[PDB]
């Protein structure tokens, strides 16, 4: 019954573990040398460029594991899509009220001799264009800081990876390759870590995207299940049991 929502919850909490830990810890970012590249790979698996690859594969794969009760599965991926739309809607809509530095911006204004008092005594958009110019004077990492922003926004990356992971844990505990759960969990954590290491986000931001991710996934499961039909074990109790007893077979 409510079991999904239990697991989902637990999942959130689990994924809340690392960032709250970090958040409490007083850690700060600064230069290093090879980690940046791996973290950049991990974030690039969510960036779109590519993709859109991870996303589709996870989509279809989920649909396989989501068989039987697949009637709601599509509904589910529609709801998620809907909020996704809603998402890009709000994102693009307000870039006004942010006014917050990204971990690297602080180190920058410092390193570049920019009185913080004066730094915020200046405008709003001019600040951003100045961060752009200060960035202009590794390379790909610069490309990423430019492409992203001066101001820190919510974490899309976190939200996406975390929503996937949450979906994974929550709506399947009854096994289709539990490797999928463990992998989405570790991967999600890896994206969040990727954001931290790259001077992209403050730990609180990660915590919050994980929460948003939680609420989104929750509302989506409850609503998709409302109309019509849940998963729940599908007949697939017998089929999953049939795959379970195949584990001890050989003889
Ligand atoms: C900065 C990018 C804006 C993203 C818009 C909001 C995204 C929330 C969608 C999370 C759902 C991920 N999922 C489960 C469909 O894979």
């Amino acid at each position: 019954g409510r079991s999904i929502a239990r697991r989902t919850a637990v999942g959130a909490a689990l994924l809340l573990v690392m960032p709250v830990a970090v958040w409490i810890s007083g850690w700060r970012w600064q230069p290093g040398s090879w980690l940046l590249k791996a973290a950049f790979w991990v974030t690039e698996t969510v960036t779109q460029p590519w993709g859109v690859i991870t996303h589709l594969i996870l989509f279809g794969w989920f649909l396989w594991c989501l068989r039987f009760r697949i009637k709601a599965a599509f509904v589910l991926f529609a709801i998620l899509a809907a909020a996704i739309l809603v998402g890009q809607g709000v994102k693009s809509w307000i870039k006004d009220k942010v006014q917050e530095p990204r971990p690297f911006v602080i180190w920058l204004e410092k390193t570049h001799h920019m009185p913080v008092d004066k730094f915020y005594t200046l405008k709003r958009a001019e600040r951003g264009n100045l961060v752009k110019e200060q960035l202009a004077e590794p390379q790909y990492l610069r490309s990423h800081w430019q492409k992203e922003t001066g101001f820190a926004f919510p974490s899309g990356h976190t939200m996406f990876a975390a929503s996937w992971a949450l979906l994974a844990v929550g709506l399947l505990w009854p096994r289709r390759r539990t490797l999928t759960i463990a992998i989405l969990l570790v991967w999600a954590t890896g994206v969040m870590g990727s954001r931290l290491l790259l001077g992209m986000h403050w730990p609180r931001d990660l915590v919050v995207a994980t929460l948003i991710s939680w609420a989104l996934v929750a509302v989506a499961t409850w609503l998709a299940q409302r109309i019509c039909g849940p998963l729940t074990p599908p007949e697939e109790n017998r089929e999953i049991a049939q795959r379970e007893q195949e584990s001890l077979e050989h003889h």
